[PDB]
């Protein structure tokens, strides 16, 4: 349901998230070595944050009105950001820790990717026009020096790494770049920017792509013997 | 004295938190070894916390009104979640520090943590009767991981430790697992669930195991021998 | 432009910032010593939080009105928490950095200054004229404390340390307590306290103080041969 039919997204969101925790949980059953585990902790706490917003955005309450200078009613699903602030962290995190990279430059893509998930929230929920467009564009910028710190750091982070670890990373940070790069993408399509499609469209590819970013990917490190 | 006579407990809350904190400032006037310092910090600044949040409730700060779908209005003291959400992993690493554990496993257990007061907030606020419901057992249940994982995962931690260490642990895991457990039954009989009690009665069932959980947690941990 | 004209000031802030972190960022091109690198990531992410948060208000985003309990309205600028409750440890971690402090130090001043903040935003949109002034007064006290252990706990952790980095910290340090030391006063002769001045004037001194505090702070940091 919610308010054009967008629910029925919001209900397969959060049952793919919850299918990909459950697998990731029985997965993780027979790990008893550290460094492992800690990559099922983490793998596992981000779909389950992810499914538990989907389903407080199934049931409304991560939903609010905006009423734009524009006179433009935009429909928000702030509950997103919520959902984003502690699952980017997570998803640096787990890469960063694959990569071997220092507890410097994690920090410092964290940083950079709150600095990016907050300015995103500013854009959704700001009245004026040109602020919401002026703070996609802060984001924006933010999310591709993100990626290239990504590529840059973490990438050479890893290179001394075995080849199994650099292949497994190779294949993350490609998960990251062409998926992660979709979602400003979709905020400017989508209704809270120039709304050529609706929240019904809107709500699905940030439903595609949530699914990608965090069981797909999860599903790819967990599977890795990089890991082990 | 608040909505329906609740302030006497919110005023005795300040007053009791207010009275740990200064007790636990006075007793540790005189520690210089870094680590026991560190117990002290932490142990001082759960009640700091706990009495603003308390004197910001006396005040009316932090009370909303929650009108249900099925017309029921539930008055919501939310400034318990903002104090809960800081003062409940700091709990979790005074524990960690006395046990031994890692980073890897406090984190993993604040993580958790986190997600179970995060998910209690939105089974307070959501306005669907299904919904709270619904986030009231998602978050007790993250309560019955973060139980296991504190006995199983911080017990293991803390079997190689000193007698004096290993008993000033038992105690405190029991209190945690004691009073911690009645938390989501008083949230369940109290105005916020099946309302058996009304605020007056669920204020003061929070009052009594927040100065259980924090002072007298507090209390036990800063007398023991195995924080020199 | 803003309600009383003080959007002036919102937009020099905006760009005061925005320039102070183009010149980190020019500055720090060619670094690649990691601690040297890891003064620059904090130090340039201070301003650029710094001037999101000063845009968003500019663009009227993080303003709101809070009509006391006494019926006077006071145009408060939220949106300057969010910006503290972030840069104001970002700070303490630059400069505890610099003085070699421990992690647990650091983590000490932190938590002193999170709190700080949380009370600054209680007293500033509670309704209850005394509740205003309590939690005031109660942030004022902490920020005490954090002036003082900034003072003796980093000042001990920089004793051993060369002669410029003692010199170095001195200089910030003293930025710290004189700088910091006068937000309480602002928010007291502003319109959130005694109202001696207006919004105009109030805003004006936030956005000189933020400067200090965070470019010219900035500045003295990483022009410092002691980050070397
Ligand atoms: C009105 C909204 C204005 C924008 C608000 C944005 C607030 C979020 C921004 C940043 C929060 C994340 C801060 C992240 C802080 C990272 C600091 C760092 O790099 O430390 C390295 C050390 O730990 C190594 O040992
Ligand atoms: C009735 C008022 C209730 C709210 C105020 C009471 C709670 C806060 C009291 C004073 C504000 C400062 C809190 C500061 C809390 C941080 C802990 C600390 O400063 O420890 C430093 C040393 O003592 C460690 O040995
Ligand atoms: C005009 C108001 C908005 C001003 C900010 C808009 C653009 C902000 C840009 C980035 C914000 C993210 C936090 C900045 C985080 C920078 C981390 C870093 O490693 O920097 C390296 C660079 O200096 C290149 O070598
Ligand atoms: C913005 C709020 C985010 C909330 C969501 C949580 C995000 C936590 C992710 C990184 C924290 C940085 C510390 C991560 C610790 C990883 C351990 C590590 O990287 O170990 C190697 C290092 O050399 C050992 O010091
Ligand atoms: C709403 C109020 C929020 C309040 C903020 C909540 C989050 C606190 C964050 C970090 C503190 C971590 C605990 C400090 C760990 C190190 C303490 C320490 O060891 O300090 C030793 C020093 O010598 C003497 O202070
Ligand atoms: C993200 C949701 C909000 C969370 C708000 C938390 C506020 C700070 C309180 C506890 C964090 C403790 C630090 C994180 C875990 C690290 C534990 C640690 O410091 O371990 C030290 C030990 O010496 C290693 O061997
Ligand atoms: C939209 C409203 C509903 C949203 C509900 C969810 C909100 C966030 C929940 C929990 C925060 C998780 C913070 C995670 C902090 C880091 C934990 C971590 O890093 O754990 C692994 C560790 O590194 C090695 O074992
Ligand atoms: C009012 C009741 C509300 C519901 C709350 C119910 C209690 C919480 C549930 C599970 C935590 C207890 C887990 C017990 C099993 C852990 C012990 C164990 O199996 O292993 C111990 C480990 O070996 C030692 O180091
Ligand atoms: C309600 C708010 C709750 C509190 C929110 C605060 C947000 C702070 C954000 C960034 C600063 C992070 C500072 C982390 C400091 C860790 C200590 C450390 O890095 O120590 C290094 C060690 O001494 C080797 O040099
Ligand atoms: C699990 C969730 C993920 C991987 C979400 C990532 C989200 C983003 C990269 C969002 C980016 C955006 C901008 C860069 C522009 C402003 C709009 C946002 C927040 C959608
Ligand atoms: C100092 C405060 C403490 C120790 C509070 C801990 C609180 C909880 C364990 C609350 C848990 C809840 C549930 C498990 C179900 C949802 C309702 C809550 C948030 C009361
Ligand atoms: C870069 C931002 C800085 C340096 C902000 C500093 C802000 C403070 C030191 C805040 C002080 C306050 C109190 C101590 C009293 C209550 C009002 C506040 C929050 C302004």
């Amino acid at each position: 349901l919610g308010v054009e039919g967008e629910g029925i997204w919001l209900a397969l969101g959060t049952i793919g998230m919850l299918l990909g925790m459950l697998y990731f949980i029985a997965d993780g059953l027979d790990v008893q070595d550290p460094r492992q585990k800690e990559f099922y902790v983490i793998t596992i706490l981000i779909p389950a944050i992810a499914a538990a917003s989907y389903l407080s955005m199934f049931f409304g309450f991560g939903l609010t009105e905006v009423s734009l200078a524009n006179g433009r009613v935009v429909d928000v699903y702030w509950a997103r950001y919520a959902d984003w602030l502690f699952t980017t962290p997570l998803l640096l995190l787990d890469i960063g820790l694959l990569a071997g990279a220092s507890q410097r430059d994690i920090g410092a893509l964290v940083g950079i990717d709150a600095f990016m998930i907050v300015t995103g929230l500013v854009a959704t929920l700001t009245k004026v026009v040109v602020a919401r467009y002026a703070f996609w564009t802060i984001s924006t910028i933010s999310m591709v020096f993100l990626l290239y710190y990504l590529v840059a750091v973490f990438g050479e982070a890893v290179s001394d790494a075995d080849e199994d670890t650099r292949s497994t990373f190779n294949a993350l940070r490609n998960i990251i770049l062409v998926t992660w790069a979709i979602y400003p993408v979709a905020w400017l399509v989508g209704t809270e920017g120039l709304a050529l499609t609706g929240l019904y469209g809107e709500t699905l590819l940030f439903m595609v792509l949530d699914l990608v970013a965090k069981v797909g990917f999860g599903f790819i490190l967990l599977r890795s013997r990089a890991i082990m």
